[PDB]
């Protein structure tokens, strides 16, 4: 009667919390990161909940509509219209880590226009909700932010 836990590698989950970092896939990121079950891992140069801009929200969404280095170069045989991914974060979980920074329409509208529902919470609250939405199997991306420490605190100089 021992329940076998069958691990699906599509479930990108935090393997260890830690102080000054967050361990995902046993990769201990000592800085802000945005990752999803289906999606990329965005590295944030954010150290505090004050660094968060609309630009960074676009990065955290893992969109990248314009590719800096096109892997599949289209010579453009058409000039009508393009089809967007639609695999974008249906819900975006922004975790400020230290304290909830209320992001307003000014910053979140660029994503709201795409249908991206942005939640403003902290790392802990975002993690729980992320697990729910990831278990549900919905397009969710979570951005977690260090709650006090970072790579900088490992040094005593710059």
């Amino acid at each position: 009667m021992k329940l076998h836990t069958d691990p699906a590698t599509a479930l990108n989950t935090v393997t260890a919390y830690g102080d000054g970092y967050i361990e995902v896939n046993q990769v201990r990121f000592s800085h802000a990161i945005a990752f999803a079950p289906e999606g990329p891992v965005a590295s944030w140069p954010v150290q505090r909940p004050a660094d968060i801009t609309a630009s960074l929200l676009q990065q955290a969404a893992g969109l990248a509509e314009v590719v800096r280095d096109p892997l599949a170069f289209l010579d453009e045989p058409e000039a009508g219209a393009g089809a967007r991914p639609a695999n974008a974060p249906e819900v975006l979980l922004v975790g400020t880590g230290r304290r909830q920074h209320l992001l307003g329409p000014e910053q979140v509208r660029p994503l709201l226009a795409m249908g991206v529902g942005v939640e403003a919470m902290d790392t802990q609250a975002a993690a729980r909700t992320y697990n729910i939405l990831m278990a549900e199997g919905r397009r969710v991306v979570v951005a977690l932010l260090p709650d006090g420490d970072s790579l900088e605190h490992h040094h005593h100089h710059h």
